[PDB]
């Protein structure tokens, strides 16, 4: 269909391949946070000077499906009822009714200078038959010619997936699903930053971002035909 297809498909299968795999076993991964079935992984990653640390969180979210996670990640129209981050996003292109390019600007962190982002987000489901399905979203950085000028801010790169399997404990009610997201987020900042201040910014901000995000679709979802 798009021009993105074949590129989308590599980095899909990327994730399901690699990120994916359970790191609770592997010392490479530093657990940095736990509360619950919430644990946030990081590697300490630095090129030039510049901190990349992969981020790596599990969570499971009991009540809601991964098709209903995936499309709430993915979905524009519901993105200020849980970004907290963001100051301003605009869809560049839409290029198939699962797949978008957004340019977004964050919330500047003093005394670091903002940065902008500039997108493919792609919603995917990967079918299983002693496996699970799989819901997907992919956010990774592409180029594109009506990225806006903004000299407020530096340009970071990401790549970014919120991947989801659904287990269902024997009408289902909501009480008897459980969401298991394997989240992960590698992020270029660009330009410099002091390391103390990227370092931070994730260690606050994404346990923030998994607890609400999961809650607000926890909360828009009850009392709600299910989504398989
Ligand atoms: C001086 C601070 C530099 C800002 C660097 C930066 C840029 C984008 C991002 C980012 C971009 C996309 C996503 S998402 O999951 O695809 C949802 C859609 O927005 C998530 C996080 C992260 C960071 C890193 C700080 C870290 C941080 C973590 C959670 C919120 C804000 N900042």
């Amino acid at each position: 269909t798009h021009r993105f297809v074949q590129k989308v498909e590599e980095m899909v299968q990327n994730h399901m391949t690699y990120s994916l795999q359970d790191v609770g076993g592997d010392a490479n991964w530093q657990l940095v946070v736990e509360e619950g079935e919430m644990k946030v992984y990081r590697r300490e990653v630095e090129e030039n000077g510049i901190v990349l640390d992969p981020l790596k969180a599990t969570h499971a979210v009991k009540g809601v499906t991964g098709h209903e996670v995936c499309n709430y990640f993915w979905n524009v129209d519901v993105r200020n009822d849980w970004e907290t981050t963001i100051e301003n996003f605009h869809v560049v292109e839409t290029l198939a009714d699962n797949a978008i390019i957004i340019y977004q600007t964050h919330k500047r962190v003093w005394p670091a200078s903002q940065r902008d982002v500039l997108y493919l987000s792609v919603i995917r489901k990967i079918p299983a038959e002693n496996d699970p399905e799989t819901w997907i979203v992919c956010n990774f950085s592409v180029d594109h010619d009506s990225a806006p000028l903004n000299n407020r801010c530096v340009r970071a790169k990401i790549n970014v997936a919120m991947i989801c399997q659904t287990l269902v404990s024997p009408e289902i009610s909501r009480d008897n699903i459980l969401c298991k997201i394997t989240y992960v987020a590698n992020v270029n900042p660009g330009g410099w930053a002091p390391a103390s201040v990227l370092r931070a910014v994730a260690k606050r901000e994404y346990p923030k971002f998994l607890k609400r995000f999961t809650s607000y679709v926890q909360e828009k979802t009850a009392g709600k035909p299910i989504l398989f």
